[PDB]
């Protein structure tokens, strides 16, 4: 027998030759994009075959063989419905409906304490999905770049835990939500920031990464790390946002001096320099599409789903997901954990980085924020998604009443 | 041929007739107990054929069929390794090692604020497992009755959500942990108890159940409900503990009067009567074995795994598991959520009701408590369990480093 051949007969349909466009259409309907880095050899060989034989363009078993050989495992799982969401076309139809429903939620106020966000139209709204198998779907404004802002907090904590371990990192930062009106306290009773998802905690975490090297190399080190998490999709930087943030960051400077006085930083920390680095990390730019791949890396236990590359330790990812679950949505964190039950992180630019463990990552972006600082449409979408699908952390995978389970078929 | 026959040859081993003891021994190693209520018809039929003789006695394919045919689906999944933990004998060996490691953790203090807790030996230590498929294992003192105490709090919250819905229940009680020192406050800022897992929340939740009927019928209703949750294994009542709890429940009376003055109860509540009902609920008795079945009902989306009966709505179970995750272990709740990542609830008698969603429920019981009120051995066991197995809520089911996954053949 042969894997290329019985996959050939799978698409062949009794016919002798597969039209090339018919193979591409079947591939796309699994959810994989033709640009997937794991399919490069196959797509290069297909394009090359369309050049060397315009006497075509139809693939016989042996020419189909030589195109798919290099990527045959991934291609087989895709075509034998082995991906985490088998009927991806049906699922994206649901995502689109959820998207259109949240589109009609027009309230909230765009953040405006800096010029680079008041800039953003209230009506931008994008949602991108990347499953742990690399299946992609986007709807709305998913290639508009925006700053991560606090969405970067779980990512830089994960880097810190990856490089230094749980025990070291959490000598400096706690692991719990603060409680609905210890919002305002910079430190818990052990003189540590409450958790990595608040500014004081994120500032301390920022000071743990790549200690001893200067800010230029620290930033490059973090960027290279975000590139891998995003499978090398768009990660950028907004210098306009950085300059405005550092120029308007009086409270973060208040936090910085308070943490210095309380000796919250590692020995030899230049606190003002860490604040600069912090403002830079908040100014890193993504799109919905690229950020959804970062989320999918966290959903996939530290492996980037569109490259296969191990990016973060399971410990770093587990810790990060734990704290996103309980600390990720500002004062809405307890409500979100109860009703949505998914690890998520929101930012002032309107992003919500969302993780369904073992299923998928998402980025929802809509600049208008509610009074707790969370994107109105993102919050609405997240509630709807879990109303529809049994993705709540404490939904049961066997007894889920009327919810839909996109992991199953019939 | 047919399913009874095709399973007959599996156990037959080429032999022409199966000894009865060889079938029982094979069944037990799947993890099922012969007393499983779903196997009653089969065991009754075995009982009848064991009476027609005093020989072997040995089953030919046709009489085996006559015994097993009523329970053939369940018997097939058990014998063709379809249960959630396929190699259960290997898994119980690990449970045994975890048990023996926690046994040497000899610290902590037995609760003594009333005599009924104060008499329990410091050295009692039991762990019971019930998977979502009804596979059972116990090690240590697992048939000694002890009071649920605060372990009853998630069960009566589940009942209330089951009967009345999330929205009504949470008019009276919040959905969040209070934070590591708004510990002492009875109400959050919306004049509701912070969540159902604290005394103030449980007291209010108690006032929502079976309203309008008197306390005796209320207690009967809750007992019946716990019977279904435990698949009719042991549930009792300690009047001694009840009497002691009510005479030394000064703080609970302080809470009750405070909630009354703040109008936290439904109209027509007799607050002093509700406190009495509350003390009774804390005095309900279980064993490790019966309580692990209750936990397994929560692990199984509201279906009792050893009877098949729907006991709780999926919404009640999801809500209960969410609040156990974040509020279940007193001031250790945040540490426990971060490190163990399992919904759990502890009580002052030393019980820890533990749920691994979609896998199993457990009850750990060891009377000596740490400084936060949690059983020392239970806390140690829970950490060890998640160190060993990829059961952390934010462990990945595909990439889990060196952890063991008992869900996998491979
Ligand atoms: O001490 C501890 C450890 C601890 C914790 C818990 C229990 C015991 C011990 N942590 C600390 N972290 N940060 C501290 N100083 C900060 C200075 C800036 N902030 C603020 N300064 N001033 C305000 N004022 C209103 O916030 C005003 C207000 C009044 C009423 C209602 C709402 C708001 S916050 C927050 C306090 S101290
Ligand atoms: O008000 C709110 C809502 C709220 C929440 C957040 C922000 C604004 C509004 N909830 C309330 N719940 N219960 C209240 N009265 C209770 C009477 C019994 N308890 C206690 N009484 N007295 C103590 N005394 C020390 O606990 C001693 C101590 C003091 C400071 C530090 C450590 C220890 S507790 C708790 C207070 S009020």
């Amino acid at each position: 027998p042969s894997l290329e051949d019985l996959l050939f007969y799978t698409i062949a349909e009794g016919q002798e030759k597969i039209p090339v466009h018919k193979f591409i259409t079947a591939l796309k309907s699994t959810g994989l994009r033709t640009s997937d880095p794991r399919l490069k050899e196959c797509m290069d060989m297909l394009r090359l075959t369309l050049q060397t034989t315009s006497d075509g363009v139809m693939l016989d078993k042996d020419l189909f063989k030589k195109c798919v050989q290099s990527n045959i495992v991934l291609l087989t799982q895709a075509f034998r419905r082995k991906f985490v969401i088998p009927d991806f076309m049906s699922f994206t139809s649901h995502i689109d409906e959820l998207y259109e429903s949240a589109k009609k939620q027009s309230g909230g106020k765009v953040a405006d304490y800096i010029p680079q966000l008041a800039k953003f139209s209230p009506d931008l709204w994008g949602v991108s999905v990347c499953t742990a198998d690399g299946q992609r779907h986007s709807t709305g404004d998913t290639k508009v770049p925006f700053c991560l802002q606090s969405c970067v907090k779980p990512l830089k904590y994960a880097i810190a835990v990856n490089d230094l371990g749980t025990e070291y990192v959490h000598r400096y930062v706690g692991k719990e939500p603060s409680g609905l009106r210890f919002n305002k306290l910079f430190l818990n009773e052990d003189d540590k920031p409450h958790n990595p998802m608040v500014n004081a905690g994120a500032i301390v975490v920022t000071s743990l990464i790549k200690q001893g090297v200067n800010n230029a190399e620290k930033f490059d080190y973090v960027m290279q790390f975000l590139n891998k998490m995003a499978g090398n999709e768009y990660v950028g930087f907004s210098n306009a946002t950085f300059q405005s943030e550092r120029e308007s960051g009086d409270r973060n400077f208040a936090i910085g001096y308070y943490l210095k006085e309380k000796k919250c930083f590692p020995e030899g920390t230049d606190m003002v320099g860490i604040l600069d680095f912090y403002f830079q990390l908040c100014s890193i730019e993504v799109t919905c599409e690229s950020a959804s791949v970062m989320a999918a890396t966290l959903a996939n236990g530290g492996f980037c789903p569109i490259t296969g590359e191990r990016v973060l330790s399971p410990e770093a990812v587990r810790n990060t997901l734990s704290l996103m679950h309980s600390c990720g949505m500002y004062d809405f964190s307890g409500q979100f954990a109860f009703h949505v039950g998914l690890p998520a992180k929101s930012g002032v630019a309107g992003g919500i980085l969302l993780v369904v463990p073992n299923v998928m990552g998402m980025m929802c972006w809509s600049p208008p924020l509610d009074k707790m600082g969370n994107s109105v449409k993102g919050i609405h979408f997240c509630h709807d998604l879990v109303s529809l699908c049994n993705f709540h952390n404490y939904d049961n995978l066997r007894h889920f009443a009327k919810k839909l389970d996109p992991r199953r078929e019939g």
